[PDB]
């Protein structure tokens, strides 16, 4: 069974096994009082590990790299943030710390210093424009244009046909847009109509919070946020 916010403490971290060298890490954090669980991707690179996402803060970050390390024991020596949000880059000084080289796309890096939150070290050109895409170590980076956030980026894992949404996707259970105040409501369908047409193939599509699902998860994303719009 996946793992929900029920069986994780805040400050421990889960993996879950996605495909042959992709799993997906899991972890909770208390935000405004409440707590939420939180994914991100890890990516086998030969001998070494790609990093999507923080596990949402700097103690989690370590529990996540303590995890990774006894479970798997393969160094990881690359990491992407695919958004500005906590859940996104809280924990890059932690990574950036232990020796992991930390990348976002420019737009993510700005937007997390104005932000006040933490910045990853290097910068990711050739996705500033809505469809580009460029391939770093076993995935590729696709920027499908402005939806949770105006930098918010997502991930293909070609040789494992696994999209990671990271938060512009919903998960199948949620009727709610989430976190819409950094969010561009009026490009999100199409952002999503963009990862629809690059990645028809996708097999696994897995959400910034909750459980993946198949490609439904994309059209159901699409119609959350419209419904949205709607009701406003
Ligand atoms: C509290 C989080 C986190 C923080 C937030 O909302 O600000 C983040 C630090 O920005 N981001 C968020 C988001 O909407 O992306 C929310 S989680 C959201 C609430 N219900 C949805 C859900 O399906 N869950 C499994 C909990 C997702
Ligand atoms: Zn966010
Ligand atoms: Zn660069
Ligand atoms: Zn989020």
């Amino acid at each position: 069974e996946y793992p929900t916010v029920n069986e994780i403490p805040v400050g421990e971290v889960r993996l879950y096994q996605i495909a042959d060298g992709v799993w997906s890490h899991i972890a909770t954090q208390s935000f405004d009082g409440a707590v939420y669980p939180s994914n991100g991707l890890i990516v086998r690179d030969g001998d070494e590990l790609l990093l999507i996402d923080t596990a949402w803060g700097a103690k989690n970050t370590a529990a996540l790299l303590a995890e990774i390390e006894k479970q798997i024991g393969l160094p990881v020596t690359r990491a992407v943030s695919t958004h500005f949000h906590d859940d996104r880059v809280g924990g890059v000084d932690v990574l950036r710390a232990a020796g992991v080289a930390t990348y976002a796309s420019p737009s993510t890096r700005r937007l997390a210093e104005a932000e006040g939150n933490e910045i990853p070290t290097h910068s990711l050109e050739g996705l500033s424009s809505s469809g580009d895409a460029v391939r770093f170590g076993p995935v590729e980076l696709f920027y499908p244009g402005a939806a949770h956030s105006t930098d918010n980026l997502v991930v293909y894992v070609p040789s494992a046909n696994v999209l990671y949404g990271g938060c512009a996707v919903h998960e199948l259970s949620s009727t709610s847009a989430g976190n819409v105040a950094d969010a561009d409501l009026a490009e999100w369908p199409t952002s999503v109509e963009r990862i629809q047409k690059h990645y028809p193939e996708a097999e696994v599509v897995i959400p910034g919070h909750g459980l993946p699902g198949g490609l439904d998860l994309l059209q159901h994303t699409a119609n959350v946020v419209k419904a949205h719009k709607n009701r406003s």
